[PDB]
């Protein structure tokens, strides 16, 4: 793998190397909000992390992820347009290089900051990887970021972002608790979609959260200072690390509000 988000690797280069970038449920997607059609049978979401345990957060060259104990239902999602249970795995975000773009799913065209990924898999496949090669394998909760007020609960991550700037890098991440990134309400989109990085295997139900979180200019700068490369490499910031949105094709996004 020598993918990545410059002009001689990036998104648009993706499918000589994955050729189901091209394929018929790619994500992500701009959520025309008018189109978007009440679905009244979409159950409430259940997002149950109360026992939640991070362990550890790493850069991984692409973003950073903060990763979960998931050998046991300790963070799981249910409900909502889900069956059965999916744990969580670990999260990481999307952000651009300016306040105006960085998202990965746009609202009417629309651009955020950044974009939170809180991945999950389904335990019926018993682990990550066979989930991914399945159709319902993952549900990815997404949540916008814009600028704005501070988010308390996101500082934690800032925080430990200047031991981790190089790509392979890694820090002990105990104790942190995921709650604090939701918004209030819990309103969504849901769609069939896929990995928006390589391998971009079409194994995703997105449930894209439709109230942002706000986080300030200097968390989301403090995130602009991590590093694509490895220690000792010619410094390349850690930007733009986003896939533009993918046509939509057959498919049609359901909303679990009017
Ligand atoms: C046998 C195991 C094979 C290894 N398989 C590794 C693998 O496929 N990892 C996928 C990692 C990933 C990528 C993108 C997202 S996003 N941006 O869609 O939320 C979420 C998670
Ligand atoms: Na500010
Ligand atoms: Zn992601």
């Amino acid at each position: 793998h020598h993918w990545g988000y410059g002009k001689h690797n990036g998104p648009e280069h993706w499918h000589k190397d994955f050729p189901i970038a091209k394929g018929e449920r790619q994500s992500p997607v701009d959520i025309d909000t008018h189109t978007a059609k009440y679905d009244p049978s979409l159950k409430p979401l259940s997002v149950s992390y109360d026992q939640a345990t991070s362990l550890r957060i790493l850069n991984n060259g692409h973003a950073f992820n903060v990763e979960f104990d998931d050998s046991q239902d300790k963070a799981v999602l249910k409900g909502g347009p889900l069956d059965g249970t999916y744990r969580l795995i670990q999260f990481h975000f999307h952000w651009g290089s300016l306040d105006g773009q960085g998202s990965e799913h746009t609202v009417d065209k629309k651009k955020y900051a950044a974009e939170l990924h809180l991945v999950h898999w389904n335990t019926k496949y018993g682990d990550f990887g066979k989930a991914v090669q399945q159709p319902d394998g993952l549900a990815v909760l997404g949540i916008f970021l814009k600028v704005g007020s501070a988010k308390p609960g996101l500082q934690k991550v800032v925080d430990v972002l200047d031991s981790i700037k190089t790509k392979g890098k890694s820090a002990d991440f105990t104790n942190f608790d995921p709650r604090g990134l939701l918004p209030e309400s819990l309103d969504y989109w849901t769609y069939p979609g896929s990995l928006t990085t390589p391998p971009l295997l079409e194994c995703v139900t997105w449930i894209v959260l439709k109230e942002p979180i706000s986080v300030s200019s200097e968390q989301v700068l403090k995130f602009r200072k991590l590093n694509f490369n490895g220690e000792g490499e010619p410094e390349e910031l850690m930007v733009d690390n986003w896939r533009p949105a993918q046509p939509l094709k057959n498919r049609q996004i359901k909303a679990s509000f009017k």
